[PDB]
């Protein structure tokens, strides 16, 4: 097992390229996301209600909180959007484990 | 980085609305919810929400209301993980997560 | 509340049965399956798997069994959370996840 920070984004669904884009820029090795329904208390959504779910997968914490840190400010003071993280342990992944694999020992 | 529980409940999708109605009573500042498929043990279609609340005892608020309830008469299950709010205006007040 | 596993997998839509299959026969007490996209335009579709175990051992080896099979020629991730079930009256039994003794 590899640890991993799982970097999740819950946004509005117009900034699905916008981020997608982030988070390909950062060296990040990919990304899962979804459609959701959500209500919020933030108050800043531009014009239950749908948006989007980014999960992103990183090997460092910096690099969660690089990505967190451009889309925050890029966007959530202009859209509404939620940034939270949870610790992982990865199992396999070719990507995100390298030709390596994730260990387990 | 702002420590807050995940609270999830995966559901029957009739009880939407009920069960959105008690996390907007239980003082929970949102929640997020999608359409999901499952499995049980007695593919169909379900929900999902997950909510991220400030302290450990809203969630078991949330999470006791809904199973009291609903679970008697309805599928579903109620879980909680620890994760870290780093950006949410609401969630965080106008201070930031810097906690 | 009754510690967990929270194993996900996320990979290609048209392994869904096989790994249900897997899970079935893992002796884990469901699963919950989502419709997402994924890049690893380029996004592609996929499903994600969520099956919550008693047992990191069951998570491990619904895992490997997924992977051995199937990760050689399909895409896919799987990984791991720590969760604590509150209510599942399958997964906690008629006891409920808060039983004393
Ligand atoms: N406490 C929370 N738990 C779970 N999800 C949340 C929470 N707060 C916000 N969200 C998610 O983030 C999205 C954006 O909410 P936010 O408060 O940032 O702005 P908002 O304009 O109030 O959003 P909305 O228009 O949906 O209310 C929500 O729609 C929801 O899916
Ligand atoms: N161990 C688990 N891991 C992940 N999700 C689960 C698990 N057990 C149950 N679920 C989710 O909870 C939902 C409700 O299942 P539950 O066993 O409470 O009742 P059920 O009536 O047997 O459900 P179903 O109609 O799906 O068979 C399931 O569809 C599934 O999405
Ligand atoms: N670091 C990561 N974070 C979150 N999800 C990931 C990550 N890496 C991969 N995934 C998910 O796993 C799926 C499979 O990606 P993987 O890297 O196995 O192969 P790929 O062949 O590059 O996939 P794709 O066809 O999606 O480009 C991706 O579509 C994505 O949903
Ligand atoms: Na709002
Ligand atoms: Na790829």
């Amino acid at each position: 097992a590899k640890p991993a920070n799982k970097l999740v984004i819950v946004t509005e669904k117009i900034l699905l390229k916008k981020i997608a884009k982030i988070i390909d820029e950062s060296g990040a090795k990919g990304y899962t996301v979804m459609n959701t329904g959500g209500k919020g208390s933030r108050n800043v959504r531009s014009s239950i209600e749908a948006n989007i779910k980014f999960e992103i997968l990183t090997e460092t914490r910096e690099m969660a909180e690089e990505i967190a840190d451009r889309v925050a400010v890029k966007y959530f003071n202009d859209y509404a959007g939620i940034i939270y993280i949870c610790s992982a342990e990865v199992l396999y992944g070719h990507t995100f484990c390298g030709p390596e694999g994730c260990s387990a020992w």
